[PDB]
């Protein structure tokens, strides 16, 4: 592991606080792509241009063209990411990635297969996996990794920021830095939560509360701070809890609750390395509106991961507004200051 003493940000912007997606560049000349930075999964991938224009995703999206990069360099094995909410397919490709003035040579798919749902739904490109490489599908390099191996960054760690505010543009959405953290958008000290097993961004939960009672897993669960995930979210059955002391109404996709009973909603805190994480009703509804009549969904809901990563709870956007997160690869932990 060599240090250097660089250090790079992302520009991130904010669609609908659900959505935090920088740009990067592919290929020679750059082929720019809009991709969300995701601690969740370890890999990269683009939608390809060999992606069948059936899929409605890819004639919506930007997509990588091999056959207009220099510097590329075939691979194709195939590939196939698994996410808890959607699967995307396609083949190993080699090129050249510009991010955040930074440039590496690396392994990435290029994904020939996206479903119209979620991706449809989603505003960027593609993903950039932050995941250790334990969990790389296909045992590919992780970006970050390559990165640390040129010996440039300050520090074997890179923070997260994500804007409360969606809407106004003149102000940033949100900032990665690569190779340590950035004070100005955090304040107050750093508490620390060292991973519980390697490989996989996720630490031990003391226990979720609902406003004054503990009514949620006092004998403990585990907590995945995912960066490219936009809620929060607990098991299927934990979740039907927590919102019955919300009394929120369950839908398909998610749970709403009457636009008039929002700010009167009591506070969620989580406990995690010997400190409590509280959120405010604001910081989980999804306001919009104080009419009765009218319906606000909340920024949390069920989602069941499947093991070996699972159950857990995942941390998400929803999270991170609130609390600068720093990842500490080095010291397999995760640091939690509160945002600015
Ligand atoms: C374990 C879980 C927290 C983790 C969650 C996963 O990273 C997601 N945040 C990824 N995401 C899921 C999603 O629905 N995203 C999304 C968000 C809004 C609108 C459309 C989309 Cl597609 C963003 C991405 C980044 C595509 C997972 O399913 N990893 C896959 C696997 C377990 C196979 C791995 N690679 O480790
Ligand atoms: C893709 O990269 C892997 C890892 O180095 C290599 O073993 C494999 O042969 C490559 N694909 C081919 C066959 O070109």
């Amino acid at each position: 592991l060599t240090l250097g003493n660089t250090t790079s940000s992302v520009i991130l912007t904010n669609y609908m606080d659900t959505q935090y997606y920088g740009e990067i560049g592919i290929g020679t000349p750059p082929q720019t792509f809009k991709v969300v930075f995701d601690t969740g999964s370890s890999n990269v991938w683009v939608p390809s241009s060999k992606c069948s224009r059936l899929y409605t995703a890819c004639v919506y999206h930007k997509l990588f063209d091999a056959s207009d990069s220099s510097s590329y360099k075939h691979n194709g094995t195939e590939l196939t990411l698994r996410y808890s909410t959607g699967t995307v397919s396609g083949f190993l490709s080699q090129d050249i990635i510009t991010v955040g003035g930074i440039t590496v040579t690396q392994m990435f798919g290029e994904v020939t297969e996206m479903p119209a749902l979620p991706f449809m739904l989603a505003e960027f490109d593609g993903v950039v996996g932050m995941g250790f490489i334990e969990q790389a599908i296909g045992r590919v390099t992780p970006i970050f990794d390559n990165i640390i191996s040129q010996g440039v960054l300050k520090e074997d760690v890179f923070s997260f920021y994500y804007n409360r505010d969606s809407e106004n543009s003149q102000s940033l959405g949100g900032q990665i830095v690569l190779g340590g953290s950035d004070p100005q958008h955090y304040e107050g000290n750093f508490h620390y939560i060292n991973l519980i097993k390697t490989g996989v961004w996720q630490i031990q939960m003391k226990g979720v509360s609902v406003g004054s009672s503990t009514l949620l897993c006092e004998d403990g669960c585990l907590a995945l701070v995912d960066t490219g995930a936009s809620y929060i979210s607990g098991s299927t059955s934990s979740i039907e809890k927590l919102m019955e002391a919300l009394g929120a109404k369950k839908r398909l996709f998610d749970y709403v609750v009457k636009c008039n009973e929002g700010p009167t909603l009591p506070d969620i805190s989580f406990h995690l390395g010997g400190k409590e994480y509280t959120l405010t009703s604001a910081d989980y509804v999804f306001q919009e509106s104080y009419s009765s009549k009218k319906l606000c969904t909340l920024a949390i809901h069920a989602m069941d991961i499947p093991p070996p990563t699972g159950p857990t709870w995942a941390l998400g956007a929803t999270f991170i507004r609130k609390f600068y997160t720093e990842f500490d690869r080095r010291n397999n932990r995760i640091g939690f200051a509160l945002a600015r």
